[PDB]
Formats: C-alpha cells, structure tokens, sequence
C-alpha cells in the first residue's frame, strides 16, 4: 500500500469525510472501523475528533487497500492520515471507534487496529468505559 494526497472538502462524522477525488466530490468511509452515529453516545466526540484531526493537518493523505475502493453505496474506502498519523487507528486507540467491517482482502491494518483496540479496552476509554 502507499499513501497519496487527499483533498478535503468537509468533515462529515466520526468515520466519514468528504474528499475531492479526481475532481469528484465523494464520501469516504474509513476502513476497518465503526464510530457511533452523531446522535448516539460518543458520536459528537468521534465527529469532533475526526474533524479536527483531518482539518488541522497540513498533510492530508489517503491509502487504499488491496481490494475494493468503493463500497455498495458508492463511498470511497480508505485509511486516512493526518500528518502521517492514521485517523482510523487514532479513533480506535482513543475508544471512539470499534474495529469493525473487517473484510478479507481489505484488511491490511487489521492487527494494528486490534492492538489499539485492546489498549483502549484495557484503559476503559469511551465506548469501553463503565459509563
Ligand atoms: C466500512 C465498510 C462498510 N461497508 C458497508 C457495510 C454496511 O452495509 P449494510 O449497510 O448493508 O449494513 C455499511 C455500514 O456503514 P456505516 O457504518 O457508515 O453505516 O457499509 C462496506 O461494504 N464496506 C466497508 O469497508
Ligand atoms: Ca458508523
């Protein structure tokens, strides 16, 4: 896999972002993760985290995996990076996303994200909290 430039149009929520890809406005869905919807618990927090992490980065990048690059809803499927740090991983590490939607052939960073999730569980963060 390799990173390539991502052109941000706007934040959407914890696990989707609007990108300009080859001059087409597209919703991109973060691979291997699931954030709460905005109106669910930790939804506002995941939204805010993803929004700021991407907006504040001078270098915004995306990385396709080896399998499908769009889902059945026409959303792009990628890992997103903000100054070299993977958004998908950071969400999971902070307990604002679960590892989810793991499909063989688009699962290159699965182990990386499950490591992060186990630490978020150990720390009882957010999704994994007693709250
Ligand atoms: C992350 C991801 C979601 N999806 C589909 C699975 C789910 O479809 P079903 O909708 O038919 O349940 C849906 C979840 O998206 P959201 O979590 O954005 O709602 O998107 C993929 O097909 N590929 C993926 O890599
Ligand atoms: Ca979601």
């Amino acid at each position: 896999l390799h990173k390539e430039p991502a052109t941000l149009i706007k934040a959407i929520d914890g696990d989707t972002v609007k990108l300009m890809y080859k001059g087409q406005p597209m919703t991109f869905r973060l691979l291997l993760v699931d954030t709460p919807e905005f109106n669910e618990k930790y939804g506002p927090e995941a939204s805010a985290f993803t929004k700021k992490m991407v907006e504040n980065a001078k270098k915004k990048e995306k990385e396709f995996d080896k399998g499908q690059r769009t889902d059945k809803y026409g959303r792009g499927l990628a890992y997103i990076y903000a100054d070299g740090k993977m958004v998908n991983e950071a969400l999971v590490r902070q307990g604002l996303a679960k590892v989810a939607y793991v499909y063989k052939g688009n699962n290159t960073h699965e182990q990386l994200l499950r490591k992060a999730e186990a630490q978020a569980k150990k720390e009882k963060l957010n999704i994994w909290s007693e709250d």
